[PDB]
């Protein structure tokens, strides 16, 4: 499988690229990207039950604390492994180059979507008003609370009086985990098809926009790439040492979901995989139950790292010392469009303008609107890698918060 | 419980009653509303399984009469305290005088609404297309006619010849308890934050109409709740009484859904603690299950006792003679429109134009428009009220139809 | 039923009819198609769960081959049954004739469907992004795709060394038999409204387009009806013989799905009856359970025919010479369209159009816009009888997957 996979996505961004230079980069969209979308596909389906009964389940463990506890633990580590990210991306955009030529061609025409939904029309919203069409409608956030809810509300009926309260009680919850057992046999059956899914899903992605990461946009991608890199190995590795767990049990077990959120750019479409591999390696389902899916859309490490690397590239190729020192500004807009950014195939660069407009420079004046729009187009490639590190550190937080609680 | 709510109530109301006259209104409403929206949040989720649950296994109850029975039972009932409700609405319309007092500033703007549906694609509407969708999207109705079509199918399959169908009967049956009992276990734990909620609420509704109960609406708003205050004695404590049941045990345990009726607004989102009081004075399932769903949206008395007392403050304000004799059409098509009104925060005085120019003034010549334009400025004030008398009414004729049949 | 349900449709036909040449037509339907209607509301609500639980079940058997093997065959059963009925409705379309007697009235109006998605935006929307919305939303395939999945999935889990695995497995899997049994049991209640609704669905259908099958549309008319008998005995008698089974056993056991179909002309709404007359003649609840479906959307034998004897209608209005030789274009065309024509009240003659401009005649030339225009217009008559002869020739294929798998 890890092989096949490997052979699939090697030879594929290489079949890719040469394409993309033969210019076939239209044909490998009409051909080649629906074989890499049935993946994706097969992927968002098991999305909706998986994450619903394997949490109904999950509150299998102790109400108080447990969830809780582990909830405040894994919240406190999202935000710091966040804010640490794009610390490293902001110096990483110092010591490798951003760009400091100018960009040609001013007027790029960036659409301004001001009507950003009030904080408190987002946290009042995560409580679902119909669990049910909240359940059939994506939406893995009020789904996640009601999933919780009713759990916890189930745990407390099987230390019910009567016979028939725990009975019926226990009737539901194991036809719910009949649900969650099923929905991995899947995960495992439409894995298999992850290699011709890879292979055809970067055949475009490079044949498309690899074959243009030139010029200053060369020295951004590397300035990020490697930016993700040392997030990896400098928080990553060193978190996980420290806390007790193997790295190299860590980074095989997680080969797996590692490779789709790369492939896929969907953090969120990786979660059946992400919530397999979790279980793969032995956590109990009372943790990563609740941290993958609430981490599938709060930590974006990955994301944030990126927005650190993006802010300097606009900074450069506009003219400013990046208001130096007030730059601590980026350090915390990233982390508070990191939350925000959804995990859905490409919103990080859009989610981007409310930490670029915390710097001084809104996308606008046309001059930050036509760097913006260079950026939008490398972007396929960019997002792949931070949508990894996105996916790599929400189970990094989860085996941590799993050994301590 | 009920002291932490009405201590919430009484506080509540004199908090926000004060900030409205000092003019903190603003303020209390981005503020304080949330609070108590998360209350109003946390009981909508409740509504649809809660519905559903306790209504297939609702069909417990003998097929045949029980349901046929307390169906045409609870029919009669609603018709009349609906009917007796505007009459006595009339009555204290003429007593306490509405307004004869000129129409002030022409320019209020109401558009017909014409486009009231056929009551054919209304009654054929009851009848779900997709009881998954209709599960998934509100629709406390056509829900509610699956659910027994299901229920009585589930019963009719455990007296099967096969142990195999009514094994498997016997499981979803369950299954569906289990999701029924959890949803009550829920209904008690998110009834703890009331208190917070509750304050929040009317700090919001008094900090911001109440502050206006002035003018001629002072004497329609005392007009109105004088009316309802009787619904409550000569009416329900009357029917309450002679049925063999006692008054103070009755606005005893129904105390909670009546209070939560009251600030929500929302007789449709108070289904879930309504259901609880039900089953928390024990009645069975057969008939809590489908006489207050049903009712709901049916028995509205108070609204048209507010719709009552409504139809006439615009013939005093216009100088109708309140078409004296043909007045009994208010009090049929206001029982007309009882029905048509809807749950929802607050559509009674939107439905009210269907008894409006059923009296002759219609909402589209600027004097009834400007007239109706006063009373919507003191509705939060105006809707509480009725939204209790709502649900009230709803308990009482299922605690009729609970000792009847 | 069977006499109630035929003594309802002859002598309802008839009383329509008369209605018709009398002038009351609209009376018809504002007061006669409602109870007609609440028949196929009473039905279309059985689709969804009937669909989808009777076929998580379904994976009853043996993954590999029986579904596998039983699917393979019915497609190549369903190609063939589909192709030989065009084929046989050019040939009965040459015999029997549409008309050589020229289009009197330009000026009708077709508007162009040029937007007609892509056949790989049909093929990859097979699999369903979130089971639940697909659930709750009609989309009676990606539905049957995710049954089979989770069906498939609750099998392997059932043979598991762990014991909880395989007990959560079959509560799951006998709550949704308890569903599937559930559904059908109400297939028969609700099926003996049949003959009030039949009555009262063609007392419209009759009295509103009946009374217009006159002049060269009565000849077509009779050509299509004539072709459809002739595709049941000289395909389905025939076929079912050769296959060993016995034809007046068939034609006995589904004249109840062979009537609703006639009388619904929704083949998709028909299907809970279809799917009830397959279990109620022995096949295997896990072929009926994926013959039925996928192929009340993709077998319409009678569409197809009707495609024929069209597209042979017009070119005779207008005069071509029907591309002698090229009319198995028609005949492939017509099988291509029988396909997407969806099951659905009337809409085989508006996907008509792919195989009329592939034989060469647009909708758009208003000369063809106006024979298709009349067409149109004795069109629930030509539905009646096609879309029997479509869900007739859904079981006939169920009824030869059943023998020899």
């Amino acid at each position: 499988v890890l092989q096949k996979i490997l052979i699939g996505l090697i030879l594929g961004a290489i079949v890719g690229l040469i394409l993309g230079h033969y210019g076939y980069a239209h044909a490998v969209h009409t051909y080649v990207k629906p074989f890499g979308d049935l993946f994706v596909r097969l992927l968002k389906m098991l999305v909706m039950p998986i994450v619903f009964a394997s949490l109904v389940v999950g509150a299998a463990s102790i109400s108080p604390a447990r969830l809780g506890r582990v909830g405040v633990k894994i919240v406190v580590y999202y935000l710091l492994t966040s804010a640490f990210a794009v610390t490293l991306g902001i110096i990483m955009a110092r010591l490798f180059n951003p760009g400091a030529g100018i960009h040609l061609a001013v007027g790029g025409q960036q659409f301004q979507p001001h009507q950003a939904p009030p904080l408190v029309h987002i946290l009042l919203d995560i409580v679902p008003t119909n669990p049910f069409g909240a359940l059939a409608n994506g939406q893995v956030l009020p789904t996640i609370f009601f999933a919780i809810i009713l759990g916890i509300a189930i745990t407390y009926l099987m230390n019910s009086e009567n016979e028939k309260v725990r009975k019926s009680a226990e009737t539901l919850l194991d036809a719910i985990n009949g649900l969650a057992e099923a929905m991995y046999k899947i995960v495992n059956g439409v894995m298999q098809y992850a290699p011709i899914g890879v292979f055809a899903l970067i055949a475009y992605v490079m044949a498309e926009q690899g074959v243009h990461v030139v010029g200053e946009l060369a020295k951004v991608t590397a300035a990020v790439y490697v930016g993700l890199t040392l997030q990896i190995l400098l928080v990553y590795f060193v978190l996980l040492k420290i806390y007790g767990i193997d790295p190299i049990s860590f980074i095989k077990h997680a080969k797996d979901a590692m490779l789709t959120a790369f492939v896929t750019r969907s953090s969120s479409g990786t979660l059946p995989v992400t919530m397999r591999v979790a279980k793969e390696m032995g956590i109990s389902e009372g943790i990563y139950s609740f941290t993958l899916p609430l981490g599938a859309t709060i930590n974006m490490d990955g994301t944030a790292l990126y927005q650190g690397v993006c802010t300097f590239f606009i900074a450069n190729a506009l003219g400013s010392h990046l208001t130096v020192g007030q730059q601590l500004t980026i350090v915390l807009t990233a982390v508070l469009a990191s939350i925000g950014t959804a995990g859905v195939p490409g919103a990080g660069a859009i989610m981007l303008a409310m930490v670029l407009h915390s710097v001084g420079l809104p996308l606008t004046d046309p001059n930050v609107a036509a760097a913006y729009a260079m950026i939008l187009g490398i972007d396929a490639i960019l997002d792949m890698g931070r949508t990894m590190v996105n996916v790599t550190g929400d189970l990094t937080g989860t085996a941590i918060v799993a050994k301590t609680e």
